[PDB]
């Protein structure tokens, strides 16, 4: 074991294929959720697959959370979780049958079990649940949707982007029950597929969702949603689902709002609603600035990008469209300036370095990008 620091937390990680997983590259992901929790202030929270326990520990040390649950099915992880918790908190970690509880300023509950089992035991109990598995979160989604309060918050990560970006079509259908789209738009389509599957699974509980923040980064998808209580709210949520049509020869996309598509070659279903709560994300940029984060600079760069990013379905990739149409194109910075000069909204997007979010119709965009 070796000592490592992330944010205000000091933890021990196995030195090495490792007995307990820890990825420092995910410190940024952790920072983001920490920043968000400092805005929404959920009291009772769950770190469902904590591994070393770093997430829940940071929740306890850096957010207003009052009761923090850390869980993992692995005995090795559980043992390390207890050790790392006592490395950051004083008091008596009372253990009994695979569960250790510390009742200090903040109450910490370390659990050893299947996340589905723990969440089933804690029905309508958490104000916030963070699902951060190895790959897909689908094995845990339905139960989390029952474990969180009817107005709770859900944080979901999908690490395997192969099915979501269209590389593995078969798997995407099986796991997300949606038809993926490969290419320059896959980072967003995959993100919208994730939000859409959450909305779809939630509906049967007479719950709807409002997206707080959903983004893509370094080959992983993240989505934070606020559960809405009510059948009608569930109805209205499903009405925000839709499909995407994409022309491989031009890069032009079409949107179709509706539970089912009505034309061939449709992609989805996907969430066609907003991918961010403008006000909350605005506050997040400010909060990240007044907080001691693990990767403050990277956190702010991503948050600022998303904050200024136009929230509209999809975008146009200058490089990709140039290739599909077989034409020379202008630089992104120039194209944005030109679009704005013509009276159209246009911004860069975190989904792709060469992508441009704009209100401009496809044909106006093409005429603008042409060398
Ligand atoms: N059914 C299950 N219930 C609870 N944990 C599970 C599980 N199946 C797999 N896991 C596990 O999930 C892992 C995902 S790695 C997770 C990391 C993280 N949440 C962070 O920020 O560090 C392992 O620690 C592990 O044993």
């Amino acid at each position: 074991l070796i000592e490592v620091q992330e944010g205000k937390a000091k933890i021990l990680i196995p030195k090495a294929d490792s007995p307990v997983f820890y990825n420092p590259r995910m410190a940024l992901n952790r920072d983001i959720v920490v920043v968000l929790l400092n805005i929404l202030n959920p009291k009772i929270v769950l770190d469902a697959l904590s591994a070393t326990g770093i997430r829940g520990i940071r929740f306890a040390l850096e957010t207003p959370a009052e009761e923090v649950w850390l869980n993992d099915i692995s005995e090795d992880a559980y043992e390390l979780m207890k050790r790392n918790v006592m490395l950051n908190f004083d008091g008596e970690l009372r253990e009994s049958k695979g569960r250790a509880i510390l009742k200090g300023e903040k109450t910490i509950v370390i659990n050893h079990d299947d996340a589905n089992r723990l969440m089933a035991e804690r029905h309508r109990y958490f104000h916030f649940i963070d699902l951060d598995p190895f790959g897909s979160p689908m094995e845990f989604l339905d139960t989390a949707l029952r474990s969180a309060k009817r107005r709770g918050i859900l944080g979901v990560t999908a690490t395997d982007g192969a099915p979501l970006c269209g590389a593995h079509p078969r798997a995407c259908l099986r796991k997300y029950l949606a038809v993926p789209l490969r290419g320059e738009l896959c980072h967003e389509v995959g993100t919208r597929i994730l939000v859409g599957v959450i909305a779809r699974y939630a509906a049967k509980y007479d719950l709807g969702i409002d997206v707080i923040l959903a983004y893509y980064k370094d080959h992983y998808f993240r989505a934070f949603v606020k559960l809405k209580d009510g059948a009608r709210k569930g109805d209205e949520t499903l009405e925000k689902l839709g499909y995407i049509y994409f022309d491989d020869k031009t890069g032009k996309f079409e949107l179709e709002q509706g539970f089912l598509p009505t034309r061939p070659n449709a992609y989805g279903p996907v969430w066609l609603g907003p991918l961010k709560d403008e006000k909350i994300v605005s506050k997040m940029v400010k909060e990240a600035e007044s907080l001691s984060l693990a990767r403050k600079k990277q956190a702010l760069k991503l948050l600022k990008m998303i904050d200024q990013e136009l929230d509209i379905p999809l975008f146009y990739d200058t490089h990709a469209i140039g290739r599909r149409l077989k034409i020379e194109t202008k630089k992104v910075e120039e194209i944005i300036s030109a679009l704005r000069e013509q009276g159209y909204e246009a911004t860069r997007t975190h989904f792709s370095p060469t992508g441009i979010k704009t209100s401009a119709p496809y044909e106006v965009f093409i005429e603008t990008i042409k060398r």
